[PDB]
């Protein structure tokens, strides 16, 4: 009901020179930041992880698998490429019932151990927005989890608002 207003584009930096075939692979969530991402303590999020593959169009099959019930949960998703490289935008949104509006950025990214992405969409006339730090590996340094924390910050987010994900084994080590 309450939320925190979508940053200005203008305020969301692009990586330059995207690479789209090196962004491929899996990413695992070191890091998650949005208006509707809410710290809880009494059941700490679990860290999931998000595969990237090309298609032969140049669109992005988007799977993410989470551990939830002692089960895997997998979703997928297609990115289709918006105006400049490194942004996106959901293919077949009409398939997604109260979803107007998604957009994709990739702030930055070293194409083999970090990558910050930007998400914007609007669900029920409702505007959410998050950051999710990608790592490819479980663990990422205090420089890139405090910069991550930084750019947070500056689009309206408070710390509440910032979460960094329990590493696990299961689902995700595929
Ligand atoms: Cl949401
Ligand atoms: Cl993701
Ligand atoms: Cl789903
Ligand atoms: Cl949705
Ligand atoms: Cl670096
Ligand atoms: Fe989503
Ligand atoms: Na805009
Ligand atoms: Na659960």
């Amino acid at each position: 009901s309450d939320l925190i207003p979508a940053p200005p584009l203008s305020k969301v930096p692009l990586q330059q020179n995207f690479q789209d075939n090196q962004f491929q692979g899996k990413w695992y969530v070191v890091g998650l930041a949005g208006n509707a991402i809410l710290r809880e303590d009494k059941d700490p999020q679990k860290m999931y992880a998000t595969i990237y593959e090309l298609k032969e169009d140049k669109s992005y099959n988007v799977t993410s698998v989470l551990f939830r019930k002692k089960k895997c949960d997998y979703w997928i998703r297609t990115f289709v490429p918006g105006s400049q490289p490194g942004e996106f935008t959901l293919g077949n949104i009409k398939s997604y019932p109260g979803l107007t509006s998604y957009l994709v950025r990739v702030v930055s990214t070293n194409y083999n151990q970090h990558a910050m992405v930007f998400f914007k969409k609007v669900s029920q006339n409702r505007e959410y927005f998050k950051i999710t730090l990608y790592g490819r590996t479980k663990e990422l340094t205090s420089e890139l989890k405090e910069n991550f924390i930084r750019f947070s910050k500056s689009l309206g987010l408070p710390e509440n608002h910032i979460v960094f994900p329990v590493p696990i084994d299961q689902c995700i080590d595929g």
